[PDB]
C-alpha cells in the first residue's frame, strides 16, 4: 500500500539527494579546472564525467516510475520526485549526448580563444575581448576604431561556429523532445512554473517600452551632436558600436557624452578606486563587508582559498566571462573573475557575491532545492546590493565619491545613468531567448538565421552593426551566453524583480519613502540593515524548496513578477525625460534597419 511506499521514498530520496551532491561535485570540479585552464586534456576530462553522471540521471529517472510518487500525500515529496524525472540533455543515447558536450565545449573555447590584430600595429595579434578589445569599445571615440573591433570580433566569435551552433541547435532540440517538451524554448521556460510566463513578459515590457524609446531617442540625438549626421542618423536606428559595449547590452560606459546636465557631476569611480590602491581582493572583501552588514553569511576559507579573482599572468587559455561556483559540500564556493579595478566591476564582483550568498543559504536544502527560487532570483540577489552600491549616498561613505552636490540636476544625471543600465538592458535581454526561441521552435529556416537575429535587434531595441552583414556572416555566437548555451531569460526577470526587492529592502531600511522627499528611492543604501538582511534569509533559504511565487512572498508578502517597482523608481526621470525630449524636438522611433542583406 501507498503509505508504507511513501515513507519508503523518504528514506530514497533522502539518500540520492546526498548521492547527487556527491557525483556533481566531481563533475563540478573538472568544469572549474577546464575552465580555468583551457586544454585538450582537461576538455576529455569535463566531458568524460559529465557523460558519466548523465548515465547515472538515466538510471535516477528510470528507478522515479518505482515509485507511485503521484500518487503522493506530501507535496514536498511530489516536488522533488518531479525534478528528479526533468533529465534535460542527460535524457540523449550515450553517443548524442556526448557530440553534445564536444559542440558546447568547441564553442565555448572558440569564444575564450578569440584574439584579433591591433587597429594601429597589424603585427600585434594578442588582443583578447577581456581585456583589450572591451577597453577600447568603452572608451574610444573614434567611430571607424569602434568598427573596425566590432567586425574583427563578430566574425571570431559569431561566424567561426556557425556549423557547431548549427549542431547544437539540432541536439537541444533532440533533448527538448525526448523530454516530451516541444521544443528547447518550452524546457527553459519550465523553469519558471508558469504557464503564462511569456505573456507576463510581454506585458510588462510593453508597459516599460515607450521609457525605452524616449530614452532611445535623446542617446541618439547626443550622438548626433558627438559623432555628427554623417555617422548618425535622427531617423533610423543607432549604430551599435558607438554604444559602449559589444553587444549594445548597456550603454552606461557613454554617459560623459550623452549625460542630461554635462556641467553637473556623473558618477564614475574609477580614478577614485585606482588613486586610492585597490585591488580584486580589497573589492572582494568590500563585498563580504555588504553582506555581512546586512546580517548575512560571512564567505568561507575555501572562497578565499580556491577562487580566482584576477586574470591568470602565465600563457594560458582561460574563460574570463565571470561565474560563481557551488560544488555542493558544504562551503565550497568559488569564483572566476578576471578582475578589473572599475566602477562596473565593482558592481560585478557584487553580483557574483550575490550567487555565492545564495548557495551559502540554501547549501542545507537537499540537493534537488539547491538552486534560485527561478533562474531570475538568482541573478536579482547581487543587483539588489549593486543598486545601493551605486548610489551617491553609499559611494560617499566609502570615499569613492568627492565634493558631490546632489541637486535636482545632479539626481537626473544619475537617474539617467542608471537607466543606460538598467532600462536599455531589458529589450537587449528579451531578444537573446527570443531569437534561440524561434530557431529552437523551427520558426525560421536556416537561410534565415543571421538576420532574424539583426531583425529582432532592430524592431526591439533600435540599434543594428556599424557595417552590412548578410547570411554569409553568423553573429548570434559573438554574445558569450550564446556561445555557451547560457538561458538569458533570467536576466530579464532579475532586472524586473530586482526593483520589488530593492524597494522592498529599502522600505525595511526605513531608507524609502514615498512621501519623504528625503528618501528617495534613488539613493537608498540598504548597507548595514539586519532587517532587509532578515528578507533576503527568509526567501534565499528556501532555495528551490517552493514555487518561486512563495519565495518572493517570504521577501515582502507579495506573490506577483510585477513592472510597478521598476516604473517606480524611474517615474522622476520619465517625466523629466519626457519633457526634455519635447522641448529639443526629439524624434522619436526608428526606420527599418539595412545592415542585414537577405
Ligand atoms: C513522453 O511521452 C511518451 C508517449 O508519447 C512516453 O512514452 C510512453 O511511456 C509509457 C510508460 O509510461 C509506455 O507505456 C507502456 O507501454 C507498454 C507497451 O507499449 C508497447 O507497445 C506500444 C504499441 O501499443 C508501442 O508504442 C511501445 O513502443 C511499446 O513497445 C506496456 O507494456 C506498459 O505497461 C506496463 O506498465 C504499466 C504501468 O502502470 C502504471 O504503474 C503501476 C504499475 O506498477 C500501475 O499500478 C498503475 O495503474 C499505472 O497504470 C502497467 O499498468 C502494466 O501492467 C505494465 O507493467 C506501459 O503501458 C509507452 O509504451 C511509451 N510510448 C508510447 C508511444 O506510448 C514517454 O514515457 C514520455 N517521456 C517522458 C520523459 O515523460
Ligand atoms: O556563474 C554564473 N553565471 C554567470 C555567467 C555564466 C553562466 C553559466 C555558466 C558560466 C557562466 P553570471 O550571471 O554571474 C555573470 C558573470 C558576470 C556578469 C554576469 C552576466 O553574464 N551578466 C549578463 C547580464 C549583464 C550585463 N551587464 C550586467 C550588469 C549587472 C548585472 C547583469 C549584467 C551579461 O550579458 O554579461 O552562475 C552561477 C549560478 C549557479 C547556479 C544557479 C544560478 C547561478
Ligand atoms: C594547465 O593544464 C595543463 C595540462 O592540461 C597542466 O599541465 C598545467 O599545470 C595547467 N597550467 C596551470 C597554470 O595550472
Ligand atoms: C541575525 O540573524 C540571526 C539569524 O540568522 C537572527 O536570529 C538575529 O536576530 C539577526 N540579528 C539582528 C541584529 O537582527
Ligand atoms: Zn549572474
Amino acid at each position: 500500500a501507498l503509505v508504507k511506499e511513501e515513507i519508503q521514498a523518504k528514506e530514497y530520496l533522502e539518500n540520492l539527494n546526498k548521492e547527487l551532491a556527491k557525483r556533481t561535485n566531481v563533475e563540478t570540479e573538472a568544469a572549474w579546472a577546464y575552465g580555468s585552464n583551457i586544454t585538450d586534456e582537461n576538455e576529455k576530462k569535463k566531458n568524460e564525467i559529465s557523460a558519466e553522471l548523465a548515465k547515472f540521471m538515466k538510471e535516477v529517472a528510470s528507478d522515479t516510475t518505482k515509485f507511485q510518487w503521484r500518487s503522493y500525500q506530501s507535496e514536498d515529496l511530489k516536488r522533488q520526485f518531479k525534478a528528479l524525472t526533468k533529465l534535460g540533455y542527460a535524457a540523449l543515447p550515450e553517443d548524442d549526448y556526448a557530440e553534445l558536450l564536444d559542440t558546447l565545449s568547441a564553442m565555448e573555447s572558440n569564444f575564450a580563444k578569440v584574439k584579433v590584430c591591433d587597429y594601429k600595429d597589424s603585427t600585434k595579434c594578442d588582443l583578447a575581448l577581456d581585456p583589450e578589445i572591451e577597453e577600447v569599445i568603452s572608451k574610444s571615440r573614434d567611430h571607424e576604431e569602434l568598427a573596425y573591433y566590432w567586425r574583427e570580433f563578430y566574425d571570431k566569435a559569431g561566424t567561426a561556429v556557425r556549423s557547431q551552433f548549427e549542431r547544437y541547435v539540432e541536439l537541444n532540440t533532440k533533448a527538448a523532445k525526448l523530454n516530451n517538451f516541444t521544443s528547447g524554448a518550452e524546457a527553459w521556460l519550465d523553469e519558471y512554473e508558469d504557464d503564462t510566463f511569456e505573456q507576463q513578459l510581454e506585458d510588462i515590457f510593453a508597459d516599460i517600452r515607450p521609457l525605452y524609446q524616449q530614452i532611445h531617442g535623446y542617446v541618439r540625438f547626443r550622438l548626433r551632436k558627438h559623432y555628427g549626421d554623417a555617422v548618425v542618423s535622427e531617423t533610423g536606428p543607432i549604430p551599435m558600436h558607438l554604444l559602449g559595449n559589444m553587444w549594445a547590452q548597456q550603454w552606461s560606459e557613454i554617459a560623459d557624452i550623452v549625460s542630461p546636465f554635462p556641467e553637473k557631476p556623473l558618477v564614475d569611480v574609477s580614478a577614485e578606486m585606482e588613486k586610492q590602491g585597490y585591488t580584486p581582493l580589497k573589492m572582494f572583501q568590500m563585498g563580504d563587508d555588504f553582506f555581512t552588514s546586512m546580517n548575512l553569511t560571512k564567505l568561507p576559507q575555501d572562497f578565499w582559498d580556491k577562487s580566482i579573482i584576477e586574470k591568470p599572468t602565465d600563457g594560458r587559455d582561460l574563460v574570463c566571462h565571470a561565474s560563481a561556483w557551488d560544488f555542493y559540500l558544504t562551503d565550497d564556493v568559488r569564483i572566476k573573475q578576471c578582475t578589473r579595478v572599475t566602477q562596473d566591476q565593482l558592481f560585478t564582483v557584487h553580483h557574483e557575491l550575490g550567487h555565492i550568498q545564495y548557495f551559502l543559504q540554501y547549501q542545507h536544502q537537499p540537493f534537488v532545492y539547491r538552486t534560485g527560487a527561478n533562474p531570475g532570483f538568482h541573478e536579482a540577489v547581487g543587483d539588489v546590493l549593486s543598486l545601493s552600491v551605486s548610489t551617491p549616498k553609499h559611494l560617499e561613505k566609502i570615499g569613492l565619491l568627492k565634493d558631490y552636490v546632489r541637486d535636482d540636476e545632479a539626481r537626473i544625471n544619475q537617474l539617467f545613468l542608471t537607466a543606460l543600465d538598467k532600462i536599455v538592458f531589458l529589450p537587449f535581454a528579451f531578444t537573446m531567448d527570443k531569437y534561440r526561441w524561434s530557431l529552437f521552435r523551427g520558426e525560421v529556416d536556416k537561410a534565415n538565421w543571421n538576420c532574424a537575429f539583426w531583425k529582432l535587434r532592430d524592431e526591439y531595441s533600435g540599434i543594428e552593426p556599424p557595417v552590412v552583414r548578410s547570411e554569409k556572416d553568423f553573429d548570434a555566437p559573438a554574445k558569450y551566453h550564446i556561445s555557451a548555451d547560457v538561458e538569458y531569460l533570467r536576466y530579464l526577470v532579475s532586472f524586473i524583480i530586482q526593483f520589488q526587492f530593492y524597494k522592498s529592502a529599502c522600505i525595511k531600511a526605513g531608507q524609502y519613502d514615498p512621501d519623504n522627499v528625503e528618501l528617495p528611492l534613488d539613493n537608498c543604501d540598504i548597507y548595514g540593515s539586519a532587517a532587509a538582511g532578515a528578507a533576503f534569509h527568509n526567501m534565499l533559504s528556501m532555495g528551490a524548496s517552493k514555487p518561486w511565487p512563495d519565495a518572493l512572498e517570504a521577501f515582502n508578502g507579495e506573490r506577483i513578477m510585477s513592472g510597478k517597482a521598476i516604473a517606480e523608481y524611474f517615474e522622476p526621470l520619465r517625466v523629466w525625460l519626457e519633457a526634455e525630449n519635447i522641448k529639443n524636438n526629439v524624434h522619436i522611433g526608428w526606420t527599418t534597419s539595412n545592415k542585414c542583406v537577405s
